[PDB]
């Protein structure tokens, strides 16, 4: 297992342009190609980052492959911002990545928000981390996906997404 | 594994007559012998049930007779109280052992006192009546104990007693 499949499973990969919940073009994994509501602004951005006139239609791996810049992205904003970065610097990689999913949910403000989960996680208080969630609004609004990535933080394992 | 197992680990085993916290004989996984300030009233119980003039001293395979005795007594005691037989009989086998060391360390009336965390078990929510017995006070008394039986309801497993 990997993050890619983990993002792919819990936010989900489309290979067609769409609008997101307040009207962005994106593609990919909620990838988001422009703020203009100019469909081919949205194909032109598409076009650079993926080095062919796409009209809008991509292959999987052109969408890993946006996928890893936005991973690049989010690890540098982590690592940019005081409230995140010990945190990140402390976990494992299978850990790193269960943060990594929720930046790509709810965005660094949203996540560096978690100051009590996120010191349990510096001090490998798993369980506690774990239980300290459950209790969020977060859990609340999206339960599938914050009791994977919960269990992630719990165990440090992919065990969540095997049968998905 | 088994409950003998889980309790031999829990709670200890110990094959000479001894005197518990309130100074009472005790011998086995917590046998208690007799309330009687005697060893000689202590001694003769403990001949009665194992069948030999034992003088205060038991083989493990005589421990783990009384202990099959006490399961059976705690589970009787389960069956006749209203607040802890609808969770002890939705119970899976293995989750109910988790439900007897809890009788065991702390008897029925201190078992029956967790209503919330109970429900939870009844209703097949684990994790979140694991998360809610680990805000206990008996978690916080006894956490290696609690965290072991809290693994246990939570998986329906015996991972906690793996390396033990």
């Amino acid at each position: 297992m990997n993050i890619f499949e983990m993002l792919r499973i819990d936010e989900g990969l489309r290979l067609k342009i769409y609008k997101d919940t307040e009207g962005y073009y994106t593609i990919g994994i909620g990838h988001l190609l422009t703020k203009s509501p100019s469909l081919n602004a949205a194909k032109s951005e598409l076009d650079k980052a993926i080095g062919r006139n796409t009209n809008g239609v991509i292959t999987k791996d052109e969408a890993e492959k946006l996928f890893n810049q936005d991973v690049d992205a989010a690890v540098r904003g982590i690592l940019r911002n005081a409230k995140l970065k010990p945190v990140y610097d402390s976990l494992d990689a299978v850990r790193r990545a269960a943060l990594i999913n929720m930046v790509f949910q709810m965005g660094e403000t949203g996540v560096a928000g978690f100051t009590n989960s996120l010191r349990m996680l510096q001090q490998k208080r798993w369980d506690e981390a774990a239980c300290n969630l459950a209790k969020s609004r977060w859990y609340n609004q999206t339960p599938n996906r914050a009791k994977r990535v919960i269990t992630t933080f719990r165990t440090g394992t992919w065990d969540a997404y095997k049968n998905l």
